[PDB]
């Protein structure tokens, strides 16, 4: 742990506008915690609404010049693959920022990195394999083409949880495509984003296509939803806020490219493969103490086996190790914060006062070196039905719900009736009727007999509330295009509707 | 005519909701009229928001019914097929009841009814093209897919200028995608939208699946945007509703698409064919009075023809006839209502206040067949600049304004000077520099020596204030589908990563 | 009932002649060919028997055509309504159309409305395919260009049918070549075109330029080597047996046209103990027996697992007895004569084949003698036991109302035997374990396989083999890829003298 | 110095995971053109050493090593093949100017183009499986699934022996193929080394084998095997076809390029200096043995003398020599049975009425004597009835004719049995538009000659071949459709009666 301190030697501490690291306009910082023992580790500049403003307008700028955004999508391709090549060459150091500043496990942080080669490499090999169509145009001598052009300026909204995996989704695309951009990590996890920034500049951008905003969400947020200079937003995050953002995006008529979170089914039947089924089970409630947009917070389970399932899956939540992200027998780490911790310990009297039963965890570990820390207990919640609160929203923790279904119909039923649409997994050795249900559940991602994959290959985002838009696969690359239609008259003659 | 008012004697006048034909749940109604004379033509339900409540929940029930949306994509392709084919058959009397609604040309509304059909075939025959795709995943014995699958629930809510064939853009996706629908016309022009209907109730559709609401959207527009069981709102208007409808979505994370109207450009250079470009001056100024999405109000033409140009234009201006859209000589009908009158109106007193000169037109008719209709004399705005409202804003009206250009540059940076984004022109014999223009104009449609051209081959919308999304082509479809990544894990083996 | 009459009746109408450049022909020789009906060998038709100097007319016609533009440069959507037109006759005469191909071929009439409607699919998959995809802009990686690909019609195109399902085939070229905008020359088999003169028919009266569209009749040695081998064709698309295929692709190679060939199979049907076993005998019937077994995709080559083959050849073979043989105008038969004279003689020829290598001939293998059907070209369904995979009875495409049964011990060993022959277009797995079919499925070499079904084509996807069976295919966006080549158009936008050349 | 990069480069065939001799103990000599020096001696392999290697790609793509390894970590290792070529970009670009002749700037120019076209492909692997089928037929799902096409057999020709390589490697690797590739015999050089790189990145024993010899030895084996899947070939029409009459015997896919007749045509209205230098560039680039070298110019009548005049001017004072030299424009020819075909194109030109109007001959210089040079000829007053204008003749030598209208230079420009490329000069972009749709060509190019890249399919209409090299159609060739059709709530049919 002491040798990722060492990295923040190193490490900028400023915003990055047009080309330089900069100061916030007022001189104003934040302290930066780590959630395993509450301390501040580093301070960086928290930026005011001008700064904002000033990198849109930089963006705005560079992008009006064409120097990328006329660039041949092969050279920018380039460039995009050299930025997976820098990542890799640093994963070791960007895998220690993230389990400093986030909490989680380090061989976590270092899955992660590798996704976020593996994203840029994909889009370093989409950025020039469509450039639009021709079309059979319906009038005689007339040529009809649609041309694909970068979105324009982009704007670009991070969480807390996976800082720099969310916010590669996001900028290989960007820079992919031609587009200019503006991103604002989460104020409480920006060093691997800073990071980021200090190797892309070495890759070699112009002045202005890339821009890094630090800041409070209440501060800067705004001017980065509702700026007119504005083409698309995207946002990953929890619903309120990004409800905030769309409508704030509207007074632009301003893309939208969402993705807030589930309530994501694990769907275990009778005949599922029982222990991959509680291995799974534990790796979707628990991973990163549950804080992951598709965490499989919501199990169910066929009435046959439910008692077993249950009494099985407590017996190992029993066993699970907390503590120190950096110590390799950690299994789960703290939660992000105070404020996040406290709203996981407030779901708990909800699950009680609505009749459901704590079967194991659901409170702060006792234990001597998980004091200091923001650690909660992995939690398995009983007896519970889909008219509860803890069933239907999005609690974000080490928090698991377990409901019984009879039949397939009701399985689908009861996995369909949230307000979410992310993801979600089903469980039986009859792949038949695993692929039925998968075509009646309302999720942009469901998974037959695994649980958590996502990959730059495939388009990611939610139905209902968990989302607008795709990421990832090329989906997510189309949120950057817009497409023109491009009509010559090669024989032009005139209509004479008007009186000569 | 009188025997298009004897067309009226058959048509329903009320809503179509759950198979039904069904007066308001209040008995309200409203008078329709015809803008050529403002007589009262028609009475139609007035509806309440319950009743668009209550066609929402009957269309969530169909498509959960699956009736339709399961239905194959071939045999939803057929049905298409067929409602594009009663288009054809009711041709003649579909065109006249457009032009009593309306006010168009006759030869207008057949050239609408022409286009309707072209875009119902053409969606029928998109229908069983494209189901997704198999991707090659990265991890080892997985299969990965992307299945494309209807959006579910959508609404949809036109305007009042070209009402049919705004229908037709989205009602032919969304019943070839096998989504279940809501339409709303514009409350001063139901006519041929309930004819529609009729035809379509004749092709024969599961109940639930298309469902029409009449009425004003200060009442019934709040629940077809922010209902929760409304997976798309497909709006077609002005900016302002636009705004306030995607702000009402945002309450659902719905998913929206808009078309807001344009400030479309006419850049005729030096080296145009001239009398082509004056006739594409007029055409693009006053088909349908001006009252096109992309009508051609704002002409940008190269100084050294700008008077010759302007001398032309107005010459050809004056010779415009005005009358009934049954007449066969009139080359302009009427605007559509008081109000709309009342604000192109206004706008000629804020032209002349800020400094713009009314080369010709500017008032409403007094002559006898003109007096007791909507009309408004074809306008010519001259000695203006990009700074006046005149020139910024959408009057949506028979009037256009004329500015000059020294350069190509000047033209570009002109041209995309304003909040818009939907449609414009270049007219050039080089065609060299009518490219470069093209590629230059942030418009979502360059036509290259031409103006007006759609077609359902190509996607239409905008870039900027003028929407989100598009409609027609294969990416309009796509706004009526959602994609699934269902994975499979052939081979499952255990991850172990939580002690036994 | 009076069904066949009231089809024989039809033939009084019914062109005798070719159909090039826009006018009905005779050969130019005035040859004739007799046409028969293979349910009782009676001359039902007599049609011209055109020459190599026809065949050269007509392509030189389509190429005349091609090259006006009238059909090649009509706009795409345009061009899709007249296909979708020519679905819609098919649909008006379907009756009609099914009745004409069950007395040319003997299948059974409800076989042949099957495809009728299956035809009337094509055509209109087709037209609404045919203004969907003009081409792509390209990302030029040199600055100050444009780049596009454009698709246009391939160009003049010869389509060579077979006897088995004569209008399905000729469906199956014919539409894409008018979606694009192709001009077109077909010569449906010389013993069967009764169907495909009722379609040109039904063409004409919807309209095409003159030279469009051309219809040769007559045997493939004499006019075939023209049509394969002209210089002015841009592809040949044939559907047969493998020697006639292979001849064709020789010759095509003289002025290196495109080909795309379908040449039959040797296609597995897969059963697995822990099938549906009703439904895979079901199932092992209709792969075996549907025409008399005269298809592309018939399931001559039964895999069942050992465990089970004994149960197995028993319930199959019991069944195999039951099947009702007759007129196809019948409404209780349930399978019809094979083709011809010589093909009967080939199926025969091969029960002596199986025989002198040790199979036993278990049901069937001979013409059955009750006396309805002894003026007929009949053969008894076959099922052929004791087989294994070294046998040339097991290698090679029968073609015959005939399957042989060999038994597998695993999964791995299933896999082995259904991928040990020449051909690879389609085959079966029957298992309700649905994992385990799919793994099945990912390593067998074939062009189609079906997870517990047999038979199924249609033309959103498309159909062709591997290995011998076939180069290229038809139906789904495939399918109409073969009428199409593409042109990059490169645009420098900012010319300069490259300057490497003394001045 | 490329003489001293031959001090360590393999002389052997690579087959099945191994550097390699042949039965044949007798090697081949390699040429240098410039001198007709012996600068290298080959192993020349054997029809025995052919099938043996196919066996071998045949057991790879069933052991499953390459053809189930992920999409994404091919992709991975074809960008490491591009990586290789960039490192070793100088070494390799002067092999190829000791080998074929051509200058060492025309050498790096390949050598960037095959970095390119590896990086392409690298980038295309993983970015289609194939296609969900919305399914007539209710309670089933259908998919396409894309399978790599299998074994396949590639041929490549003495031109640009890398570059041509590369269109085929570079696509069968990335889609999951075993590989057999045969350069042409007398330019194997630069073959063997991007397989010693390829063998620094690493792929399963069998993935990738390198036969050396004369395709009238192993050519058939490779073109008529039973375990071939595809042939891919780029050469001559006669044996093009004589491997497509051999693939026929196994019913084998085959992907052909054959050259061309490639028109260059030149408006009135043109930019006239840059018509002048694009008809040189067109003509006399690699000595004109290019696949698309222009040797048929279409000139308009109003300018058609001065265009004459100025073009032979202009080849008068061309630069011929050694490739290594930087004055050098034009190398020599390849080989003396190539040059002796030319020669005898001239002897076939004068005798059916053509004006050899410049050239037309071995140079008279003394440090060209010793090399196979032939020199840049024009020949004038010459119609389309003539053999000099049909054929292709694949050396330093143009044609013009003359047209009026822009009718007539379609109709001459299609006037010939083959379609691969071609271009239109002329400031009036309308028009060269209107001709370039009507030109029967793969490749089009307006006021530009010789451009090709990976992203755009690159081939023949007519005899100029079958199929498409590079872009998402070059992929296609060596991917195959499997329709997987699955019935979720099967049904006896019971046709047949119980
Ligand atoms: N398309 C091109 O870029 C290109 C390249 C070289 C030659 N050509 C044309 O072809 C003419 C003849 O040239 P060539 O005879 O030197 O080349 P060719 O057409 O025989 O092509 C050479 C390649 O084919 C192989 N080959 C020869 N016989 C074979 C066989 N029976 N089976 C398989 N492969 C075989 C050679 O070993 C070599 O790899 C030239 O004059 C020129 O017109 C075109
Ligand atoms: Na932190
Ligand atoms: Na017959
Ligand atoms: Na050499």
């Amino acid at each position: 742990q002491s040798n990722a301190m060492e990295l923040l030697k190193h490490l900028s501490q400023r915003q990055y506008i047009d080309g330089e690291w900069v100061e916030s306009a007022n001189k104003n910082t934040r302290d930066i915690i780590n959630p395993y023992n509450q301390e501040v580790i580093f301070t960086v500049s928290e930026g005011t609404k001008e700064d904002a403003e000033r990198a849109i307008l930089a963006a705005r700028r560079a992008f009006e010049s064409g120097e990328w955004s006329q660039e041949t999508a092969e050279t920018r391709g380039k460039k995009v693959r050299a930025i997976a090549d820098k990542i890799k060459e640093h994963r070791e150091a960007l895998a220690r920022l993230e389990t400093l500043d986030t909490g989680k496990t380090l061989e976590e942080s270092y899955a992660d990195m590798d996704d976020i080669h593996n994203v840029f490499m994909y889009f370093a090999g989409l950025a020039d394999k469509d450039g639009g169509e021709m079309i059979d145009s319906p009038i005689p001598d007339t040529e009809s083409k649609i041309v694909k052009e970068p979105v324009g300026v982009v704007t670009q909204i991070t969480p807390w949880n996976y800082p720099l995996l969310q916010a590669s989704w996001k900028i290989a695309p960007a820079l992919a495509t031609g587009c200019s951009l503006v991103m604002k990590p989460s104020e409480i996890t920006p060093l691997t984003t800073i990071r980021v920034f200090e190797l892309m500049e070495e890759v070699g951008f112009p002045k202005g296509t890339i821009n890094l905003i630090l800041g409070a969400g209440s501060e800067v947020g705004d001017v980065m939803s509702g700026h007119k200079e504005v083409d698309l937003v995207s946002f990953t995050g929890g619903i309120e806020t990004g409800k905030h953002i769309m409508k704030n995006a509207a007074n632009n008529v301003t893309n939208i490219a969402l993705e807030l979170g589930g309530k994501n089914p694990n769907i275990i039947f009778d005949d599922a493969d029982f222990e991959l089924a509680v291995d799974q089970a534990l790796n979707g409630g628990y991973f990163h103490a549950g804080q992951v947009c598709s965490a499989g917070s919501r199990i169910l389970v066929q009435n046959s086996i439910k008692d077993k399932f249950e009494q099985a899956l407590i017996d190992r939540v029993k066993k699970i190790k907390l503590g120190n992200g950096f110590d390799a027998d950690t299994e789960m780490g703290p939660v992000i914060s105070t404020e996040h911790r406290n709203k996981i310990e407030s779901y708990m009297d909800v699950a009680k006062a609505e009749g459901a039963t704590i079967a194991v965890g659901g409170k702060r570990p006792d234990r001597d070196d998980l004091k200091d820390g923001l650690f909660f207990e992995p939690t398995v919640i009983t007896n519970c039905d889909t008219s509860m609160r803890i069933v239907q929203e999005e609690v974000f923790g080490p928090v698991v719900t377990v409901e019984g279904f009879e039949t397939e119909q009701e399985a689908i039923q009861l996995a369909n009736d949230s307000i979410y649409g992310l993801a979600g997994a089903v469980f039986s050795k009859d792949i038949g009727k695993a692929q039925r249900v998968a075509n009646k559940l309302k999720l942009g991602t469901v998974w037959i007999n695994d649980f958590h994959p996502y990959f730059a290959q495939a388009p990611w985002g939610g139905y209902k509330q968990s989302g607008i838009g795709r990421e990832l696969g090329k989906e997510g690359l189309e949120e950057y295009l817009v497409s023109k239609h491009i009509l010559t008259n090669t024989n032009p003659q005139l209509v004479n509707w008007f009186s000569k």
